[PDB]
């Protein structure tokens, strides 16, 4: 009874630690390799920068604040800290599939106009595009929240908000269409609809240039595709949620909720495809 709490305590403090730390100690590494690599320090780099930013935040805030939640069985954070942790959650979302977005626009704008790509992008733009998706993200998931958009009237729902020890995400159902279609869905259809464009374009394309451009294409395709593997469960059943519970158990939900902040450990290992990545992530752990 209490010995079965403590090992399972104990266990996943530890399962949870570890996670806390490939996503911390992988994200460093990609945003120190770019900082101190001038050959890594081209404009779609800084997008990637942005990324795991976004990434470095889900292990320092969102990850710790749920491992105390799995953990311990309750919510040991008082209100307001529900409500930010909340909101950290949906931002870092929206910003990563946004800047997924920009990431598959630059490429596509690189490989059919080269040359006024050449003259349009520049630093001040790149970050002048990147301050503007986390103002959107920033917008689009902050409001809604603080100012309590996302509540239910449900006797349930009243039940966790009276109690300061639960921070379940109880959502109304226009809440959790809405954010879903304006943090998800729209600019998951847009990557896509671009992603393929430019995977079209690249087969309409010395050779050995061609090859090593292609090979950085499909890094950046297989990070789309990952981040659409671990979020898109998700958000499916986010969405059948609201129409009938019972369709999808619950423990599920939150595992996929899980699934979703797992994603933030797997770029920087993904950029282990690069020789370059590579070389300043081994000259960086010295
Ligand atoms: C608790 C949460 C809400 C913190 C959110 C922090 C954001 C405001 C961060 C996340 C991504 C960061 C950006 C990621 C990348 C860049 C590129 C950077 O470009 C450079 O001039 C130097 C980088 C290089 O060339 O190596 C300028 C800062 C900026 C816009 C950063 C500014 C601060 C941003 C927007
Ligand atoms: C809230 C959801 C439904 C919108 C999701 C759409 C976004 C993922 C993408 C689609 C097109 C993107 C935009 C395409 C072009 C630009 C221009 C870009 O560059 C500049 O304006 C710099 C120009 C300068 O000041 O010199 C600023 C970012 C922005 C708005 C991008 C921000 C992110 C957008 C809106
Ligand atoms: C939760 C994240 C929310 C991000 C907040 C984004 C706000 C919009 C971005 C913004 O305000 N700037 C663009 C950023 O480049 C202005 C900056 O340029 C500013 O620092 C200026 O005061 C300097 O340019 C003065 O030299
Ligand atoms: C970008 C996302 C922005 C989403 C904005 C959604 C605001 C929707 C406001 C709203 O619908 N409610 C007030 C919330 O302020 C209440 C109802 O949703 C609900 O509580 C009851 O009427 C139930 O009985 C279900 O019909
Ligand atoms: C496109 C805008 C249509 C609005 C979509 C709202 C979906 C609400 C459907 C719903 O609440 N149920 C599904 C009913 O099939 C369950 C109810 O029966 C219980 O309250
Ligand atoms: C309170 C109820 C929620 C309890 C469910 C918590 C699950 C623990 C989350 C976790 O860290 N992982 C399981 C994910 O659920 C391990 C991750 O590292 C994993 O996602 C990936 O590395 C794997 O997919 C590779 O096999
Ligand atoms: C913070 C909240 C709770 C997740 C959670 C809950 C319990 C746990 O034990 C572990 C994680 N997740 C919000 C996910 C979300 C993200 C983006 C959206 O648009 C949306 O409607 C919902
Ligand atoms: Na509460």
């Amino acid at each position: 009874a209490e010995l079965l709490s403590q090992q399972w305590e104990a266990g996943m403090s530890l399962l949870m630690a570890l996670v806390v730390l490939l996503i911390v100690a992988g994200n460093v590494l990609v945003i120190a390799a770019i900082g101190s690599t001038q050959r890594l320090q081209t404009l779609t780099n800084l997008f990637i920068t942005s990324l795991a930013c976004a990434d470095l935040v889900v292990g320092l805030l969102v990850v710790p604040f749920g491992a105390t939640l799995v953990v311990r069985g309750t919510w040991l954070w008082g209100s307001f800290l529900c409500e930010l942790w909340t909101s950290l959650d949906v931002l870092c979302v929206t910003a990563s599939i946004e800047t997924l977005c920009v990431i598959a626009i630059d490429r596509y704008l690189a490989i059919t106009s080269p040359f006024r790509y050449q003259s349009l992008m520049t630093r001040a733009r790149a970050k002048v595009i990147i301050c503007t998706v986390w103002a959107i993200s920033a917008l689009v998931s902050f409001l809604p929240i603080m100012m309590h958009w996302w509540r239910d009237e449900d006797p349930q729902a009243l039940k966790c908000y009276q109690d300061p020890g639960c921070c379940d995400f109880v959502t109304n159902r226009a809440y959790a269409i809405a954010s879903s279609i304006i943090s998800f869905y729209i600019p998951l259809l847009i990557m896509i609809f671009v992603a393929l464009r430019v995977y079209r374009e690249a087969k309409e394309q010395s050779r050995v240039m061609l090859m090593r451009e292609h090979k950085a294409l499909k890094t950046l395709g297989i990070i789309m595709g990952v981040f659409t593997l671990c979020w898109l469960p998700f958000f499916l059943v986010n969405i059948v949620n609201v129409f009938n519970r019972d369709l999808v158990p619950d423990w599920l939900f939150v595992a996929f909720n899980w699934l979703g902040y797992a994603n933030s450990a797997m770029n920087p290992i993904i950029y282990c495809r690069s020789p370059d990545f590579r070389k300043a992530f081994k000259r960086l752990l010295a």
